[PDB]
């Protein structure tokens, strides 16, 4: 094992190298995501920004988990990404709820990695994943549910009509 | 429940709205004490400053927790608030000496809700005090320790005289 | 015990007092060892530099843990500092290798206080490890464990000339 290794679980190191295939997986839905909002019969710009900004924190979060592992003296192991769920991702509507229930499958990975470490007292990995992490997850998934209930509420009977108002108003 | 909620009991946030009470509470006695020494026959211009500004602290410290009980989908829930225990606070001494006490009870409180936390593994919550509430509880009750200390040392056989020195020396 | 003092067990008081002790008696090998590259002899000025700011970091964290004791209303008492293992340090190897045991010997009685602040339910203790000692020691440890891996592969059959690189090219 490392020179540098210390109270660092073969468990916690796999789980580690599990939740940065998650966060590749989560950027890569993002990007498909941000890309069909940009298609010209879809043509959402803020849309399209709102999911090209979280492919973006989503990949940070891989990179600050494989730093992690570094640091810790653990050894990085890459897997197949699987491509997104869907290729078209109908409206901004069954795009955020898309969206929602990818979140909280990343924070209920979060949770467990959590109890996994407080299971082997691993003091450093539940202080990494409560200081970059578990309010990070908390205040997204938030956010979403406050759109999901503006983009809900705009639907009335005009949908068309909401859906260009709330890309107009909230998500500029 | 909540669109948004997970890992979030209803232990947890029935004890968040409960800590909500006791906060406002802790807030109106503060305001209470810094009126009493804002009185022509009390004039301890320092002392009403430094419980002026803990009710501003304890009603910020109120909105943290309300603010957190949406951010988990929790449904905040306001109770009466009681009055505070005293219509007139003695002097600085007595005020310092209740201020310490109000401050454990809070603290307490605190660990209580920490404690109920770790039991239903909930990191966020344990997170979000440990990040704004305890260091701080513990820094409130040293400085309040301090205060009590030079303020007994002031006492003497000229208590009039050790009451203004304190306000003026000690509190601007 | 003290008008200040809540949740804060005598088996925490002492063995901060006993962390104390090993923080200053790592501080004074660091000292040891700055002086040691010194020597006109020895002449490597970044490996001096190296440990003389580690030996200020050391202090540091004896007085950032004797300013808690007072703030959790323990006292601080203080025992004789035992001089360091050695009064020659060899190569940078062999210094380097016996800093990382000294960082090891550090982080694990950190991680034992972490694991009695949490079998004594103190959360402010485990707070206060993970925010202030914790990261800096994992860090710490990756930064000497990279330092050892460059200096080993720099001293092939030229081991003079490996140890004037490192010193010039990595620790200036
Ligand atoms: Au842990
Ligand atoms: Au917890
Ligand atoms: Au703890
Ligand atoms: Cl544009
Ligand atoms: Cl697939
Ligand atoms: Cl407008
Ligand atoms: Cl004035
Ligand atoms: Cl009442
Ligand atoms: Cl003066
Ligand atoms: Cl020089
Ligand atoms: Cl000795
Ligand atoms: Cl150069």
């Amino acid at each position: 094992s490392s020179q540098i290794r210390q109270n660092y679980s073969t468990e916690v190191e796999a789980a580690v190298n599990r939740l940065v295939n998650l966060y590749l997986r989560a950027s890569y839905t993002y990007l498909s995501l941000g890309f069909y909002f940009d298609r010209d019969d879809v043509a959402l710009e803020g849309v399209c920004h709102f999911f090209r900004e979280l492919a973006e924190e989503k990949r940070e979060g891989a990179e600050r988990l494989l730093k992690m592992q570094n640091q810790r003296g653990g050894r990085a192991l890459f897997q197949d990404l699987q491509k997104p769920s869907q290729d078209e991702w109908g409206t901004t509507l069954d795009a955020m709820k898309a969206a929602i229930v990818l979140e909280k499958s990343l924070n209920q990975a979060l949770l467990d990695l959590h109890a996994l470490g407080s299971a082997q007292a691993d003091p450093h990995l539940c202080d990494f994943l409560e200081s970059h992490f578990l309010d990070e997850e908390v205040k997204l998934i938030k956010k979403m549910g406050d759109h999901l209930t503006n983009i809900q509420r705009l639907v009335g009977s005009q949908a068309g009509l909401g859906e260009y108002l709330f890309e107009r108003l909230t998500l500029k």
